């Protein structure tokens, strides 16, 4: 389904996973976790993350609408 690739975006501009979370409100490890399979974030954290990060929500998590 869906594709968790924030790393990708946010290694982008080279934003530090730490700094990013703590942007996002949550811990690091989860974050990173979510890309390697880890359940996906929630409904507004994910907007939080395409917020915070200043990316569309596909490119860090395509939804992948199957």
């Amino acid at each position: 389904m869906i594709i968790n690739n924030l790393k990708l975006i946010r290694e982008k501009k080279k934003i530090s996973q730490s700094e990013l979370a703590a942007l996002l409100e949550v811990s690091r490890q989860t974050i990173n976790g979510i890309e390697k399979n880890k359940y996906n974030p929630s409904l507004q954290l994910a907007l939080k993350i395409a917020y915070y990060l200043n990316t569309p929500l596909e490119d860090i998590f395509q939804w992948q609408p199957e």
